[PDB]
């Protein structure tokens, strides 16, 4: 029932989303590419030391620290949720193949029961009253842009100039082309102004993923990552098949002569859409003005940062419930897409800018290289956008289209189960936007704190609080899903964007604290997402800018982790053995050498002004900048660091686009 039409490199259609440069064409043809990434300068992450480092210290601090989760998932004592056997992945190589992504989710959203459309009048309200207090009272400010990152689409240009050029270009014909759309004239739109065309699917890492280790045999057993391959995804999953990529790392051995130690898997790979950067500029100008928005008047359930930030809130509950929603962006749906713009147009935005922002919901994915052999196929006619892939990561929104369909969906279930006597307060749009403020502000008996799936549930004392535990109740029996819009359950080890939420004997909110997870210590010390790129001469356009600096930031990240101190030492052992070295040594000597290399791009750093200035954040951030496109927001971080990795378009030129798009 509507195979997604399908188009070769070769074909017409996909030609033209290549410019005629030679990026542009190679990122056309860029076939499966796989190998070590450089952990840190110097060490490749097959390196026979340091696989040998993994193994040891994994199986001990595993064998050491066990899990400490309740059978309501809430962590209490050492404060580990997990085994430590994620480690255990050959980085930079991937389990073969990767996802096509697919075409329609419609399908697989009725299959596993999930709603069309809003299932009661009340629902609507309250879905169309977030887009009312969301997008209504927005202040320009300018469009910043990462250094380094690629316009995708037709030119695949890295140059900050050509970008700066693009999304001014893009801000001044947004609305021509968005009335080429409304006309149909999509063709126009993206051969004029280059808005359309197709998301370029590239294949990323998440470098850790759970591993068991099987008693019974003393093997090691990879969680199975079910993929689709090209039928399944063109055909929403009528035809085809999903099934198990291979982690398995024994080729390795006979294809590169690497060796690998047993018990050692391929990564997991996730797709990344990148937008046509001309299409996302302008939906990037209305975007960042939101979130602003959203940051400080509903900062209560929307702007978190510190441990300490998110403690203060969660203590005065009654009840907390870490939710867990299952593959969000693959679900998330098409019907809400529809909805926020129709409530958008009511509310009076350009009607253009509206096409523009819904068309980018409904584009075409060119799919890159997802195993050797496979690849190189347009999904989706571009002449006319109609796929429905769910969320595209790379679109100019993507967080803010999360935050307004979770948070929602989880105030529906907080009604729907535990506070029905709130249901007389939203009879019609004027009553559910003011219901929704305050909820919002964290003035109702109920509230959440969240960020797109990821949020956590709360009851202070009343007549919610009663329901609440009987949700609590179904959620870890979880034979019902809780919700008609996505899949929800209960986080096992319950945490909200990276820190655990620390409970003790009394199991209350009141006595539970925040903590940093210590596993995420590990994942990121040593199985980072990508290598050092030590040939890219300019820093600050790595995706590991300074490396060094995290060292700064460790104790302020993860000292509250209960087993904190048993970790460092457990890794300054295992570290002797595999090295015959000093790990603390070796990270303070990488810790001065970027302090020096970093003011070098610092203006007010003067050529070895100390880290003296800059927060734990501004750390975390500078050897990790990936942490601000999904924990922090430009906001959290010192302007002196966001101007190492951002630049933007002038004030001016956005204030004069805004203007042109909002309604008052
Ligand atoms: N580890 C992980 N999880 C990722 C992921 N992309 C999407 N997820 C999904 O998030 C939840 C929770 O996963 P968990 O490992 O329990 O905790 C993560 C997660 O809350 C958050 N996080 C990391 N990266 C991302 C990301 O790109 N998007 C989003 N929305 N959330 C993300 O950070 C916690 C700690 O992650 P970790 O210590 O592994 O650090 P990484 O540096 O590896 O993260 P990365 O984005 O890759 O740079 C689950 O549904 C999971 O499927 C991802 O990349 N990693
Ligand atoms: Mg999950
Ligand atoms: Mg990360
Ligand atoms: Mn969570």
């Amino acid at each position: 029932p509507r195979r997604a039409p399908a188009f070769p490199l070769s074909d017409i259609k996909a030609q033209m989303l290549f410019a005629n440069n030679i990026k542009a064409q190679q990122a056309s043809k860029r076939s499966f590419k796989e190998g070590a990434i450089e952990t840190y300068e110097g060490l490749l992450s097959v390196d026979p030391r340091f696989l040998s480092f993994k193994n040891e210290l994994s199986r001990y601090l595993t064998d050491h620290f066990p899990a400490n989760v309740d059978e309501y998932g809430r962590v209490y004592g050492n404060g580990v949720r997990t085994n430590f056997f994620g480690m255990r992945h050959m980085n930079g190589f991937p389990m073969i193949p990767a996802t096509w992504p697919l075409a329609s989710n419609l399908k697989k959203r009725a299959d596993a029961d999930l709603a069309d459309g809003p299932v009661s009048e009340r629902d609507n309200l309250l879905f169309r009253a977030a887009v009312r207090l969301m997008f209504s009272d927005l202040e320009p400010v300018p469009l910043k842009i990462r250094k380094g990152s690629s316009t995708c689409i037709p030119y695949f240009s890295n140059d900050m100039g050509t970008k700066i050029e693009i999304a001014e270009r893009a801000l001044e014909k947004a609305e021509e082309a968005g009335n080429l759309m409304l006309q149909g004239k999509f063709d126009d739109a993206y051969q004029l102004h280059q808005m359309g065309g197709a998301y370029y699917v590239v294949y990323r890492a998440q470098s850790t993923d759970a591993i068991t280790l099987d008693p019974k045999t003393g093997k090691f057993v990879s969680k199975d990552r079910m993929v689709a391959d090209f039928e399944y995804a063109v055909t929403g999953g009528e035809q085809g098949s999903l099934f198990a990529a291979s982690k398995d790392a024994s080729r390795l051995k006979e294809q590169y002569g690497i060796d690998v130690p047993d018990g050692f898997f391929c990564e997991r790979r996730r797709t990344a859409m990148g937008g046509p950067f001309a299409l996302n500029a302008p939906i990037m100008a209305v975007a960042q003005p939101v979130r602003n928005k959203i940051y400080s008047k509903y900062a209560y359930t929307f702007h978190h940062t510190t441990r300490l930030n998110k403690e203060e809130k969660v203590k005065e509950w009654s009840l907390c419930v870490a939710t867990d929603v299952s593959d969000h962006d693959t679900f998330w749906p098409g019907w809400l897409r529809d909805l926020i713009c129709d409530e958008l147009l009511n509310m009076g935005y350009a009607p253009w800018w509206v096409k523009l922002f819904e068309t980018s919901l409904k584009l075409p994915v060119y799919v890159g290289a997802p195993a050797p052999e496979q690849g190189h196929t347009l999904l989706g006619d571009p002449s006319n956008p109609d796929l429905e892939v769910g969320l595209s990561s790379g679109q100019g929104a993507t967080d803010l289209m999360g935050t307004l369909l979770m948070s929602i969906t989880y105030l529906v279930m907080q009604l729907d189960h535990t506070a029905p006597h709130l249901n007389s307060r939203i009879k019609d749009m004027p009553s559910a936007c003011r219901f929704l403020d305050s909820y919002w502000q964290g003035h109702e008996e109920i509230r959440q704190i969240s960020k797109s799936d990821d949020a956590m549930l709360g009851w202070t004392k009343g007549r919610a609080l009663v329901g609440g535990h009987r949700l609590f109740e179904m959620l870890k029996e979880g034979k019902v899903n809780p919700s008609p819009y996505m899949k929800i359950s209960y986080e096992h080890g319950g945490a909200f964007l990276g820190d655990i939420l620390l409970y003790d004997s009394r199991r209350e909110p009141g006595s539970a604290i925040f903590v940093g997870n210590i596993n995420s210590m590990l994942n990121n010390q040593f199985s980072p997402e990508y290598g050092v790129q030590s040939g890219v001469r300019d820093r600050s356009k790595r995706k590991r800018p300074f490396p060094g600096l995290a060292w700064a930031s460790m104790k302020d990240t993860y000292g509250a982790c209960p087993i904190y101190s048993d970790v460092l030492e457990a890794i300054e052992r295992c570290w002797w053995n595999a090295f015959g070295e000093s790990y603390r040594a070796y990270r303070e000597d990488m810790l001065k050498r970027d302090t020096l290399e970093l003011s070098r791009y610092v203006a007010s750093m003067a050529r070895q002004a100390g880290l003296a200035e800059l927060t734990p954040i501004d750390l975390e951030v500078l050897a990790d900048p990936n942490k601000l496109q999904y924990k922090w927001t430009e906001a959290d971080v010192s302007a002196n660091i966001h101007e190492v990795l951002m630049h933007g378009v002038s004030v001016e030129k956005t204030e004069r686009f805004l203007r042109s798009v909002m309604p008052r």
